């Protein structure tokens, strides 16, 4: 019998506040140089023996356009580098064909002045940043330079431009439209926020990235966004419609996030949403998640400590919420209706706690807790380990109307129910 959960104030996430969070008074340097001579490079793409596949879409060794010492606009980027690498096409309309990286001493903002910057898929650009980067009331695209529009999904191995920020690095996008960006290959996957890799985390030491992203629009991405060792990172007021895999999918020990008021719909292959491999003590509140391919809104992997609350999760083709191996979770008064399978369902956890739940006209059961033997199979025990228990706190709100039944829990650790009610 607890009080209803205390959520994060999100008054203060706006595209106003977001403008005045740079230091635009220093004028940066520009340098058009050699992929390979830089960290933030080097760290996903790997060694000079990586380099053949950037060799063939730049048609000669690899460049990208550098920002760094200072403060650099989009705008500033087309007059001082050459139009064969930052073309306008149109105004305000630009192809990049080169990918950008932001420097840890960089600082790099995209205004409204901006209609459209096109990154080239054929010459392979994309978008990196260590740095401080800001993008606001425009469009950031993966364009397909053969098709004359939009890189639009077609195979997981097929090279789009996405974005990437490092370790150290800070990130604020605000009413940005991106489409067709990311595939499936390591730091690659659309819009990635990630701490370096271990081996070059212990020598740099750069800290957690963190940053928003708010009141925009994300479609045909691989992953509409992804996030690695990420700390407070805030994900509010977006649309992420049509994606591949998932559409919000913070990973890997990720702490503290921020994501409400999302309307995520449309997943092609998995998840609206979901955490996976500690992301712990974080928050998700108030989305809708419906019409994806798997489930609404998943918690995996020992993914502890989270609040999930007042979420609209409906009409997806599996579950409303699962949770995989993510015991001591919070789960207050979400309307779980109508997705194919069932509710929510909670496999391998303890603690879980599910006060105020409406579950409703799913297509199996309202509430559905199990325990499973995940030994023989594909899953490293290792790294995520599990165990077989599941047990389960409910008190209050509303399961009916379910196609198999209000709630079915076998084999529980146990499971206590105060004043739920469950009409007939």
């Amino acid at each position: 019998e607890m009080a209803k959960p205390v959520l994060p104030d999100l008054s203060g996430y706006t595209t106003e506040a977001a403008l005045k969070k740079i230091a635009r008074n220093k004028p940066g340097k520009i340098t058009v140089a050699r992929m390979m001579e830089e960290t933030g490079l080097k760290e996903f793409i790997g060694g000079d023996n990586k380099m053949a596949e950037w060799v063939v879409r730049q048609k000669g060794i690899p460049q990208a356009i550098m920002i760094s010492d200072g403060y650099v606009n989009l705008q500033d980027l087309v007059k001082k580098v050459p139009k064969q690498f930052l073309s306008e096409v149109s105004p305000g309309v630009y192809v990049a064909r080169l990918p950008i990286l932001v420097k840890e001493t960089g600082i790099f903002e995209i205004d409204s002045k901006t209609k459209e910057l096109r990154l080239s898929q054929e010459k392979g650009s994309f978008i990196v940043s260590e740095g401080k980067m800001l993008i606001t009331n425009t469009s950031v695209n993966a364009w397909s330079e053969t098709r004359n529009g939009l890189a639009a999904y077609r195979t997981p191995d097929e090279f789009r431009p996405f974005v990437l920020t490092w370790g150290g690095s800070q990130t604020w996008i605000a009413k940005t439209k991106m489409a067709s960006m990311g595939y499936n290959q390591s730091k690659s996957y659309g819009v990635s926020i990630s701490q370096y890799t271990p081996n070059t985390a212990k020598v740099l030491k750069r800290g957690e990235p963190t940053g928003w992203i708010i009141d925009s629009e994300f479609a045909d991405m691989w992953y509409g966004f992804y996030c690695y060792e990420t700390r407070d990172f805030v994900v509010k007021g977006n649309t992420y419609r049509d994606n591949i895999v998932y559409g919000i999918a913070p990973h890997d020990r990720s702490h503290g996030l921020i994501i409400a008021e999302n309307d995520v719909y449309g997943t092609k292959k998995k998840h609206g949403i979901i955490i996976s491999r500690e992301v712990d003590n974080s928050f998700i509140f108030r989305n809708k998640s419906h019409n994806n391919k798997l489930s609404g809104v998943v918690l995996d992997r020992n993914s502890v400590g989270n609040i999930v609350a007042y979420n609209e999760i409906y009409q997806n083709h599996t579950d409303g919420i699962t949770l995989y191996e993510s015991g001591n979770n919070l789960l207050w008064g979400n309307r779980v209706i109508a997705n194919r399978r069932h509710g929510i369902r909670v496999r391998n956890s303890v603690n879980i706690k599910l006060y105020e739940n409406v579950a409703m006209a799913n297509g199996l059961m309202g509430v559905y807790g199990h325990i499973k033997d995940l030994n023989d199979t594909d899953r490293d025990i290792e790294l995520d380990p599990f165990d077989a228990q599941v047990s389960l706190i409910m008190v209050g709100g509303e399961l009916s109307s379910n196609g198999s039944g209000p709630l079915s829990i076998d084999s529980p650790l146990s499971v206590e129910l105060y004043r739920v009610s469950m009409l007939m």
